[PDB]
């Protein structure tokens, strides 16, 4: 039983890993709010999905990619020339070995983080155990 | 247990209200009710939910749609476009639910698209684990 | 049973056609066919599908992408931006499938992005229940 869901509490920007630290669900305790990383304990096939809200007001574009051990497994862009809010979102199904890390990383731009409203999110669960 | 649903919004809505997804495609367990717009948990456990609400085009610039558990925000989303283009308010959650708990999408400002059968605006969910 | 797939689009496409996601990451059950872009049901049951299709930026203002079961639309989505910005057509369904049923994403007008490694445009699904 492994499943998690968390929101961004704070704004982040640039090329950093997103620390989703408004934790709603964390069965198995394999997601780490301090780092923003899911670290596999139970090897198997996993679903992950993410929804990152681009900060409105300036910068035009924002990129957010889902990485496995630092390697891109899905990418997303949010873009609006009038500086409107928009979302960078995607979903994956991956294999994870014990120790494998999964996280969302910015690749330019500004994401909003809201102190309780869970606009920007990250979730995942195990589909099959190896 | 077999508990899963998928429904589209058949009519436009623009109020501060629960979105009644009434184009029901799937409803194993029949825990989703098109009349209220709500999924009511009857088997405690862990559930996945996702929603995709299309903002009405050519008529306004912002729309908000939130997923609630009982009446409480568990995810929020915004669609925004200064040129009144179509755009989506979309998000996904994983929640633990108790018997009698309700999960649903509330429109929280702005105008949403609903239509007869194309299922542009949607709501789905399924149980991952039984507790 | 194990039935689960995730694939990305390697290759630009446009118009009115089945999107053939060809960067196949996961394909347990071997029921997704990159050559046709179709998932063909082997094990009758209840299935989750989701898709995210990136509209090409800098060239066009609207793009439609629909999830179909056999001939039939079961979810629709639109990307639209008057300034030709990148934006996504994305939606999710839960469907019952009989053996032989085909599920795929169809472009319904407009231009989609595909590229080699980044997987901006994606299609995934998995069985939730066996009949």
């Amino acid at each position: 039983r492994v499943a998690f869901y968390a929101g961004l509490k704070n704004p982040h920007e640039g090329y950093e890993v997103l620390k989703f630290d408004d934790v709603v669900t964390n069965l198995g305790n394999n997601y780490d709010a301090a780092s923003g990383k899911f670290t596999c304990n139970i090897p198997g096939t996993y679903f992950f999905t993410y929804h990152v809200l681009m900060r409105g007001g300036d910068g035009t574009s924002m990129w957010a990619d889902l990485c496995k051990n630092g390697q891109v497994r899905a990418s997303a862009i949010a873009q609006d020339a009038d500086q409107n809010y928009d979302y960078a979102s995607n979903s994956v199904i991956l294999h994870l070995d014990a120790g494998d890390e999964v996280f969302i990383k910015l690749d330019g731009g500004k994401a909003h983080g809201g102190n309780s409203n869970k606009y920007s999110t990250f979730s995942g669960f195990i589909i099959y155990s190896d």
